[PDB]
């Protein structure tokens, strides 16, 4: 790699592993749309067996991009609309609360206080209808923004009904294919298993237990080598062949609500490029991240700005995951670690690389 | 010319002329993506002039699209955006009704009832400032449509202000320059003034007059060989290189809002295909957020100037679109039904 990258990397996020303890870690730097790869430590302590290009990490709530980008692409084959209520792709979904409630809410957090997770009682889909049926707003739509798993988890089940494929079908089909990401699961299958890292939580071993809408809002498990053309695609969806996932991403990195200097797409969230670091540092601290701000409608949205900082922090029991890219300078950052420390302490790293090659 | 296209196109286009007493005509159909042309009649009566593929015609309102994409190609650029006070981008617009009036409201005529003309003694850029101050809006915003070029043309005027560009500059190098539209003129030069087809109204040869913000709401004359590839243009922007462009067009073909089976684009006018060929202040209905543009559409605008009439029909998903560029005003209705009839035998 240059010089300038293999000086900050090193200089940023190998003491990073040390202070927060980090058992394995893979880095990509996309610079002048190129990607340029770090790995430490291990996969598997036990074993010894270290992280290479090849070791999937569990993504966490970076999952919930590719859940916005395959909503955005169901929009572009014009099988939904964000502007269509819940019920029109839930029928049995009947209760009154649920009347001005559209896929935009469901999509961008602001259906009203839709809970950040689906209680883990609820198993069955018959289970998940009595959840949502009984649920009642906190605030009407389109008012609050509350991140969570099952307000983006429902948009990408309800997303994918049109085309009859099950969730994780339209997405190995529709957004890891064509963006060849040929190591990317939801369910992550025999002969990919010895490549599966673990996850460590108080140093335990743990990889990420089923829920309700797992696939939707957290299932993704990448590595370090499609994660990173999963920010080339995103830096430049016009390179992107495929016309309907092209607008797709696009539409996932547009501006619906505006939240202080925060602006929230479809799984992405963005800001104005130069941004204030210290805002997205400490943004990131859960504090805030989870709790309910207001939001201001941006009528119409804003198309997907350049000149913007695109990114999501992810994390499941055993992992912690950070993306951020600004397309105007062909630049971005992926950190994928087995282990779930803070979300400032991420944001901090990227931004100090990030800034020292922009 | 496929003698299904030649058949269609002759037996629609041919009693039209006769019925409507036309002076001249020209017609392109768009066919899997590629343009066949026709031509009758004459573009200058006394001068027993013929319309060919070079004849010029004034647009009229069809001008409308080139500025709804100008303006989505200036919102792909990120100089504006649609959201935005009108007041952003004319400080001087200090009276209070301009409030919650945005971008989006100008283009799409739902900003509370502005004229459908700016009147004729408005003739400088203090007159249009006055104009705008004064005007007393009947509803609020984003509430009724009332087609007018004093909204529309008031956006092109400030969608271009950004970039610095005279509104003629940025179209020219936005828009007719990359995509080839080199016989597409704000302002016909003397070099090309002798295709340049008179109107007809009550027989009498006339071109569009000078009037506040004709440019951005009907200044546009072009040939059928341009609105050809126009039409080409945006049938498949993905095609096109420009990526802000690119962008621009499917921003245009967006639908921001609905009344009847109508939806509002920027310029452009959209129903779902299939469509009844059957399909005024009214009351809107916010598509929230706007619908991207919808492969299985029927887009289309007509436009008038004294002395001309055009139309523009376009499906995506067939690939397939009509131009009809005439130096007479005639019905609206006899314009779409040939159109329809053109398009349905086609598709
Ligand atoms: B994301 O921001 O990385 C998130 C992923 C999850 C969140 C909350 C809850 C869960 C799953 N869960 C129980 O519901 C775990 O115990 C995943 S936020
Ligand atoms: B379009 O639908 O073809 C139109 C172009 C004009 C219309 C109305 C009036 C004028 C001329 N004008 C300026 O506004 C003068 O009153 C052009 S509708």
């Amino acid at each position: 790699a240059p010089q300038q990258i293999n000086d900050i990397v090193h200089r940023t996020i190998t003491p990073l592993i040390e202070q927060q303890k980090i058992p394995g870690m893979a880095v990509a730097v996309i610079y002048q749309g190129k990607p340029y790869y770090f790995t430490w430590g291990y996969a598997d302590i036990a074993k010894k067996q270290p992280v290479t290009q090849q070791t999937l990490f569990e993504l966490g709530s970076v999952s919930k991009t590719f859940t916005g980008v395959l909503g955005g692409d169901a929009i572009a084959r014009g099988e939904i609309k964000l502007s269509d209520p819940t019920t029109k792709y839930w029928p049995e979904l009947t209760a009154k609360q649920w009347n001005g409630i559209t896929l935009l809410h469901l999509a961008t957090y602001t259906a009203g206080g839709l809970p950040l997770q689906v209680p883990d009682e609820v198993k069955s889909s018959s289970d998940l209808l009595r959840f949502y049926q009984n649920w009642q707003p906190a605030w009407a739509p389109g008012t609050q923004r509350l991140y969570a798993n099952s307000s983006i988890g429902l948009f990408g089940a309800l997303a994918v009904k049109p085309s009859g494929l099950s969730f994780e079908q339209a997405m190995q089909t529709r957004v890891f294919q064509p963006l060849k990401l040929n190591h990317t699961w939801i369910n992550v299958p025999p002969a990919e298993e010895k490549n599966y890292a673990w996850g460590y939580r108080e140093g335990k071993a743990v990889h990420v237990s089923p829920g309700a809408l797992d696939a939707e809002a957290y299932g993704v498990k990448s590595t370090i080598e499609d994660m990173a053309r999963w920010v080339q695609s995103n830096l430049k969806p016009l390179d992107i062949n495929e016309k309907t996932l092209q607008q797709g991403i696009q539409l996932a990195q547009s501006r619906y609500w505006q939240t202080g200097d925060m602006y929230q797409g479809l799984g992405w969230e963005m800001l104005d490029w130069p941004v204030n670091p210290d805002s997205i540092i400490n943004g990131s601290d859960n504090k805030i991240a989870l709790a309910a701000r207001p939001v201001k409608a941006i009528t119409p949205p804003t198309p997907a700005v350049r000149a913007s900082w695109v990114h999501k922090t992810g994390a499941t029991g055993g992992f912690g995951s950070y993306v951020a890219f600004i397309p105007e300078k062909e630049l971005g950052i992926v950190m994928l670690a087995n282990k779930n420390y803070p979300n400032p302490a991420r944001v901090d790293a990227a931004w100090q690389i990030l800034n020292a090659l922009q």
